[PDB]
């Protein structure tokens, strides 16, 4: 009768917004994480550009990753900002190439 939580589809965990669900449109909780102490984003320039990637991938399959658009929340604020949820940006470099270190040396040898 009227609901307004969700239940992390990762491990299941009950919630409403945290670090994901609260300014990204993703639900996870405080147990999956991924910086290990706070899971810090990472802008979507540096995210997929960085990971020798940049759309195209992210929408051929339409993944369940989400991002954040807006003032930066830390200090610095710029005028708009687009980032993209760390974890599953992290989930995707591999999906690519395996690991950031095939893409850290896919840019060292290419020219
Ligand atoms: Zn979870």
């Amino acid at each position: 009768m009227e609901f307004d939580y969700v239940i992390c589809e990762e491990c299941g965990k009950e919630f409403m917004d945290s670090y994901l669900m609260d300014h990204f449109d993703l639900p996870t909780c405080d147990d999956c994480r991924d910086a290990d102490d706070k899971h810090k984003l990472i802008t979507k320039t540096e995210a997929k550009q960085e990971y020798l990637l940049k759309d195209c991938d992210l929408e051929k399959r339409e993944p369940p990753l989400k991002f954040i658009v807006k003032k930066n929340p830390h200090h610095s604020q710029w005028g708009d900002m687009k980032l993209y949820l760390k974890l599953q940006i992290v989930k995707r470099s591999l999906e690519v190439w395996g690991s950031q270190e095939a893409l850290e040396e896919a840019k060292e040898v290419r020219q």
